[PDB]
């Protein structure tokens, strides 16, 4: 899994 959350960058995915 890879969960990345920035300066409004919905990066999550499971």
């Amino acid at each position: 899994k890879r969960i990345h959350i920035g300066p409004g960058r919905a990066f999550y995915t499971t």
